[PDB]
């Protein structure tokens, strides 16, 4: 198993070790890989391609600025993916398209300025989606429409542009899924997504 990491069964933990690259020697049978709280700034294309048994991948708390196209394409068994607390500005189109079994996706505390159209369309089993603390002024129309299993979503601390008609989709979606929105405290809070300048709840904006 990778030097300095801790391994048991098919679990590999290498968190908080100032790593700047994915360690070599991760067993192909690994199902749980924790590389959190390190210093990964980038990732080579195909870096995870051999780890096809992964179900849980933790990359939160790193310095990721971007992701290479297709970086998760071989990890079709993933059910949990943590990309929170990084420096992501954008995501490649269809980056999550092959992760059809995904249940949890954390993208909070990044620098996201936009989301690709249809980025979550294939994640029909997704139950938890975290997008709080980003730089999103808007989301693509219909971006959450196929998330039939969604039980929890976090949208707070984004500079939402509440100008009409652009805000219509998000305001209407929150209004129709009021019990799905969660605040930092972890409670149901449909008014936690707030408008950039007025500070008013996004769902309070009723476009003419």
């Amino acid at each position: 198993c990778p030097s300095r990491c801790s391994c048991s069964g098919t679990t590999v933990e290498c968190y908080s070790q100032g790593r700047t690259s994915v360690p070599t020697g991760i067993p192909a049978q690994t199902t749980y890989l924790d590389l959190e709280t390190n210093s990964l700034k980038s990732l080579p294309n195909g870096v995870f391609d051999e780890l096809t048994s992964l179900t849980q991948l933790y990359l939160g708390g790193n310095k990721l600025q971007s992701l290479p196209n297709g970086v998760f394409n071989k990890l079709t068994s993933l059910t949990y993916l943590n990309l929170s607390t990084n420096q992501l500005q954008s995501l490649p189109n269809g980056v999550f398209d092959k992760l059809t079994q995904l249940k949890e996706l954390a993208l909070n505390t990044n620098q996201l300025q936009s989301l690709p159209d249809g980025v979550f369309d294939k994640l029909t089993q997704l139950k938890d989606l975290r997008l709080y603390q980003n730089q999103l002024k808007s989301v693509p129309d219909g971006v959450f429409d196929r998330l039939t299993s969604l039980q929890y979503i976090w949208l707070h601390d984004n500079p939402w542009d509440c100008t009409c008609p652009g805000i219509r989709y998000l305001s209407e979606w929150i209004n129709k899924h009021s019990g799905v929105v969660r605040n930092s405290a972890g409670s149901v809070a449909p008014d936690s997504a707030k408008c950039s300048g007025s500070g008013k709840p996004v769902r309070s904006i009723i476009c003419p």
